[PDB]
């Protein structure tokens, strides 16, 4: 941490005003409750002790309702000038630190960007780390001012009132903080345990969705149903018991207040027969000290607030203050006139500064000449990119100064130097802006016409006007997403725009595809016409239509030439030895009531049929347990009735009765109150899992097409059924227990409010809707005013996020000033936005105030009225007014559930979206060809048109048609490799064919069932993926009933049995993502085995690569060979000449199938075809 006392370093003369009106309001806030009660004990006090007495009584408590008007527009002034002078001084001082941050984050050097921080720090630090500061200072003061003043302000009327009976409950609240602080340890340790199995059982469903496409092969979609199932159970047992410790420990709390309640009342009425102290006002000392002792751990959240923001100040003034002695542009510089283009390299080796021990250029020289487009080979392994990275003094050389028409850089403008270089980078690099910005980066002084005459040189503005918009679309987030081959075009025209002299295009060469190539090409063309550019070059159009090319030898130049002087070397043609790997990589890569929820929560409660011993046990004990807080306001509102009569032997066996009423309803408090939240927790935590292994044999039941549209990912899966029954139940399972407790605790309440007086009790009722707006209020002041903090700074946030991960193209066209520019355009709309909420704020809660106060004195005013006229008494206006004002602690309370009833909607939305989507194929469809046993295994492959459901651009395949007989093996041998998986892809049916019949031994496939068919068919992956289990296991997953002796047998025709049978834990070697890491050059070898114990007769071979090990090459073959024993294959060749040994051998052309056959039968009457020549070639 830096220091408190230094947060506030960007304070001007404005909040220093605004931060004495929030202090001085706040402080006043505080002290009207405690004062409050002393104006309330000294109008009861008036108002019992004139019984015979009238015109008086009307006299002295018409003057105190005079107060209350007074004491309810102290708060209306004084809550307007709190919330509003907090939030609107913690904005205006965290948007100047924010802005100021980024101007010097994207002006420091580059090499702070690696050593010192990293670049995935400097933009985290403005997403938290930035609003931490915010809030520390914004509205957690404010709320530390206030809960100090209640603190003091809570004791000092205590104390001055009676300091008798205020000793006794300062010696009483220590035994309340101690049951209630161990409560919430002794929950909250086991709130984070069970959230530790019900996360490590969220890793089955996130590592069957990654290996969908081997679960269904050797199905066992029934295995992973059944270890998801009995791996809840675990964390089902460990919340059974986080509803006993709450039960157990929200109960004793009812048994502590109620029984430290029973002391505090019999002493206060010893102390009233001694004529020590008045009737009301050992009822405002009780609560004036338990609130100023309650007050003070509500100061604890806004404590911790100090010291999290304190060490998270430290890493945003690191930066601010990092010194300038980054080599920042020196000003006193010297600039040329005739800039024509001479950059040379002289004795050039430089080292990267982290890690000062290591050379990249050791005696580098290089001379380009002017207007010429010279060209650079050297292809990664060398890095061929510090040259770029030099020029445009981003580091800096250690020896050897660089060379500009005579003149070194080390003294030129950087400003200017950089101003005559024009940069494209490989990858795109456009900022959140307009699309008339983003191209006017390159010169901020060109108008509109020169705008769209730079645009169609790159030939962009062709397609410009086919914007909804023209030059104004956002691009970035809402621009529609524009196409790559438009971002290269885009990036071009603002080089262009700057028209420079030193062009220094890199190589896109990443995803081009030639489509827009035709354009693209001919647009860079006349960019590098009459210029001096250096071109690295990975295209061969470039090299070949570009001027002599260097040659880079890890730190020097052998011999500069052009294509036809290094080319007619040969077997010395350096040049051409690395051509010809250059391209060899790349063919090989390729509204809620009754109408929007009626259905849905119906739905939901009627699958819970079989649990409902357990719902009417856990609301017959919570009926029970809301009127038993209705049965104590009534008690200590007819304590205080007694307290005023004028007999001193008959109060004693009055407070005699109801201080063991307290008591005897303390044991009913302890144990109605474990029945309410052990009950409840027993139906909430047998929903969930009952909603979630719904959610998981429905996912596992879809079609294949389905895993695959970026929205069911591998994530996205384990998120959507974790986030989505866990909100369930912590916004509906334990809501119910809280509106059935709290409509017995106003049905009571309303209900012997009108025995004793009813008259009053519409006065009472009447003015209900002011007073339930008034405590809601209240109850949402804890959590602050200040909502979506993150979501309102992020418009302008991601413009700062996508200007320091780019900084090298931020500070290439000296544009470091106007992306703060942009930055502070984007933070203005909050300040004018958070300025008129903090006073609607504060002008629609000190108005819900003073009417929560004016509606006191139009109820002891009227009760005091009908006093008058004998129509009621003291005792009987009193025991109506305090039993009915806390039915006002019911309906207040039960309408704070409105956001967790919105939300609830939209859980069982997504909850009830995935129960009904119908499948494509059902895996268990009945009425279906019954499957023959033992099978011939005549597989038929024929009229394969078919293309996939996700994207028919390209056909995949175009009528072919193989035949493997019942016996044999066949290939499928062909160029162009990673075009032949939708073959596999097919027998299995994970893409419906959409252009002919599949047929197996002369039925077809559709006719069968599909699980029917998968016990007889087996595949090996093209990369093994292996679960997290023992060896054992893994193995055991392909058949079902797999006995020891069978897999024993099974493992050692794989040659892997001795190689295992080292190993320190036998066979159970538990492999996973967490056990002991095998060789990846062995792991086919256990999929091997998986697949034969399946016995299967067609048995699909992928591939066997990814066996480096020229070791295990030999054993592979030997299993490989066994594979290819007795049974049909259909195996994938991405082998060289070794498949010599196929019967059947077939190619695939484009989607074509040319020739069949066998292997000898082609080489003697096909002397052109492909399959003769790739075999003495490839």
């Amino acid at each position: 941490g830096v220091a408190f006392k230094e947060l506030f370093r960007f304070a001007d003369g404005l909040d220093y005003v605004l931060m004495g009106i929030g202090s001085v309001g706040a402080f006043v806030h505080g002290c009207s409750l405690p004062l409050f009660l002393r104006f309330f004990a000294d109008l009861v006090n008036s108002f019992g002790s004139n019984s015979n007495n009238v015109e008086k009584m009307m006299e002295e408590v018409l003057k105190y309702a005079l107060y209350f008007l007074v004491v309810g527009a102290a708060i209306w002034a004084s809550s307007w000038a709190e919330i509003s002078c907090w939030m609107w001084s913690g904005e205006r001082q965290t948007t100047k630190m924010r802005i100021k941050y980024l101007e010097a984050a994207l002006n420091q050097d580059i090499q702070f960007f690696d050593t010192e921080v990293r670049t995935s720090d400097v933009v985290f630090a403005i997403n938290t780390d930035a609003v931490m500061v915010q809030d520390a200072i914004s509205e957690k003061l404010g709320n530390f001012i206030h809960y100090m003043a209640t603190f003091v302000s809570g004791f000092i009327v205590g104390f001055t009132a009676v300091w008798q009976l205020a000793l006794v409950t300062l010696a009483v609240v220590p035994l309340i903080a101690v049951i209630g602080g161990i409560h919430t340890t002794t929950l909250s340790k086991l709130s984070n345990k069970s959230q530790e199995s019900l996360s490590q059982a969220g890793n089955i469903v996130e590592q069957t969705v990654v290996q969908i496409r081997v679960v269904m092969a050797f199905v066992g979609e029934s295995r992973a149903s059944q270890a998801y199932s009995s791996a809840l159970k675990i964390a089902q047992k460990l919340g059974y018991k986080t509803g006993l410790a709450k039960g157990m420990g929200l109960g004793a709390t009812y048994f502590v207040v109620f029984c430290c309640y029973a002391l505090l009342l019999w002493y206060g009425g010893y102390l009233v027969r001694h004529h020590l102290t008045n009737g009301g006002l050992a009822i405002a000392t009780m609560f004036a000290v338990m609130i100023g002792g309650l007050a003070l751990g509500q100061s604890a959240p806004s404590m911790a607030a100090f010291a999290k923001a304190k060490v998270a100040a430290a890493k945003i003034f690191r930066i601010i203050d990092h010194k300038p002695t980054i080599e920042r542009n020196s000003e006193s510089g010297v600039e040329l006139d005739s800039v024509t283009g001479l950059v040379e390299l002289k004795n050039v080796d430089f080292s990267y500064p982290s890690r000062p021990d290591v050379k990249i250029l050791n005696n580098f020289c290089l001379s380009v000449p002017a207007g010429k487009t010279i060209a650079l080979v050297g292809s990664s392994g060398s890095g061929k990119s510090t040259v770029v990275s030099l020029i445009e003094r981003f580091y800096d050389p250690n020896s050897g100064q660089v060379l500009l028409d005579g003149q070194d850089l080390k003294t030129l403008k950087l400003r200017w130097l950089r101003q005559q270089i024009g940069l494209v980078s490989q990858e795109p690099a456009l900022f959140a802006t307009s699309i008339k910005e983003n191209i006017l980066l390159g010169r901020p002084d060109a108008d509109q016409v020169e705008i769209e005459e730079a645009a169609r040189v790159a030939n962009a503005h062709s397609f410009i006007i086919k914007l909804p918009d023209g030059f104004d679309t956002q691009v970035g987030e809402r621009g529609l997403q524009l196409s790559g081959g438009q971002k290269q075009r885009i990036a071009i025209a603002r080089a262009m725009l700057k028209n420079p002299a030193i062009l220094l295009l890199d190589e896109a060469t990443s995803a081009l595809d030639s489509e827009s190539e035709k354009l693209v090409q001919e647009a860079l063309d006349r960019f590098m016409i009459g210029r001096t550019t250096l071109i690295i070059a990975h295209r061969l159009s470039t090299i070949r239509k570009a001027d002599l090319v260097a040659v880079l030898q890890q730190g020097s130049v052998s011999e500069i030439g052009t294509h036809d002087e290094l080319f007619s070397k040969g077997e010395n043609g350096v040049y051409a030895k690395l051509i010809k790997m250059q391209e060899a990589a790349h063919e090989t890569a390729m509204k809620l009531a009754f109408k929007d929820q009626a259905n849905s929560f119906w739905r939901l409660a009627k699958m819970n049929s079989p649990e409902w011993k357990y719902a009417l046990l856990g609301s017959v004990g919570s009926v029970i347990c809301g009127s038993l807080s209705a049965f104590f306001a009534y008690v200590l509102s007819a304590v205080l009735s007694v307290y005023y009569n004028p007999d001193h032997e008959y109060m004693i066996k009055q407070i005699d009765k109801y201080c063991y009423l307290l008591i005897g309803l303390s044991s009913a408090a302890l144990v109605f109150n474990t029945l309410q939240h052990s009950f409840w927790d027993i139906v909430g935590e047998n929903l969930t899992k009952r909603v979630r292994e719904k959610m998981l044999s429905a996912v596992l039941k879809n079609e294949m097409a389905w895993f695959d549209q970026e929205e069911n990912e591998s994530a996205r899966i384990a998120a959507r059924l974790a986030l989505d029954a866990n909100n369930v139940r912590s916004a509906i399972g334990d809501r119910i227990s809280v509106i059935v407790q709290n409509t017995a605790l106003m049905l009571v309440a309303c209900t012997a409010g009108f025995v004793l007086q009813w008259r009053l009790a519409l006065v009472l009722v009447a003015v209900f809707p002011v007073v339930v707006a008034a405590t809601v209020l209240q109850k949402m002041f804890m959590t602050g005013f200040s909502g979506d903090l993150e979501a309102a700074h992020a418009k302008g946030t991601q413009l700062a996020g996508e200007a320091i991960a780019n900084v090298r193209t931020v500070a290439a066209f000296n544009s470091e000033a106007k992306i703060v520019r942009l930055y502070t355009a984007n933070l203005e709309p909050p300040l004018k936005r958070c300025f008129w909420k903090g006073q609607i704020a504060g002008s629609g809660y000190g108005v819900a105030q003073f009417c929560l106060y004016a509606s006191y004195a139009l109820g002891l005013w009227y009760a005091s009225w009908l006093v008058k006229h004998g129509i009621s008494d003291f005792s009987k206006t009193i025991r109506v007014f305090m039993v009915l004002m806390v039915s006002a602690n019911g309906a207040a309370e039960t309408l704070t559930l409105a956001p967790d009833f919105i939300k609830g909607g939209q859980a069982m939305r997504s909850v009830f979206e995935l129960l009904d989507r119908k499948t494509e194929i059902e895996p268990d469809d009945p009425d279906t060809t019954p499957v023959p046993d033992r099978l011939r295994g005549e597989v038929e492959l024929k009229h394969i048109d078919f293309s996939y459901p996700s994207r028919p651009d390209i056909q995949i395949f175009r009528d072919l048609s193989l035949r493997a007989r019942a016996g044999k093996t066949l290939a499928l041998v062909g160029p162009s490799g990673c075009g032949k998986s939708s073959v596999i892809s097919l027998i299995q049916r994970f893409y419906e064919p959409s252009s002919g019949r599949v047929m197996i031994d002369g039925k077809d496939i559709r006719k069968y069932n599909l699980k029917a068919i998968r016990k007889h068919i087996a595949i090996v992956p093209q990369e093994p993926c292996l679960f997290g289990t023992t060896i054992y296991e893994n193995i055991a997953y392909g058949h079902e009933c797999a006995t020891e002796a069978e897999i024993i047998q099974a493992a050692t025709l794989a040659s892997a049995h001795k190689f295992i049978s080292a190993l320190p834990e036998g066979y159970k070697t538990y492999v996973g993502e967490r056990g002991v890491q095998l060789s990846g050059g062995q792991k086919q070898r256990i999929a091997i085995a998986r697949a034969l114990v399946r016995k299967a007769e067609i048995m699909l071979l992928d591939e066997a690569t990814s066996a480096l090990d020229a070791e295990s090459e030999r054993s592979v073959q030997e299993a490989l060979d066994q594979a290819c024993s007795g049974r049909t294959s259909i195996v994938v060749a991405h082998r060289l000449s070794t498949i010599r040994n196929a019967h059947v051998i077939a190619v695939i052309d484009d989607g074509k199938v040319a020739e069949q056959g066998s292997h000898s039968h082609l080489l003697k009457n096909h002397p052109d075809g492909i399959y003769a020549r790739m075999i003495q070639l490839q």
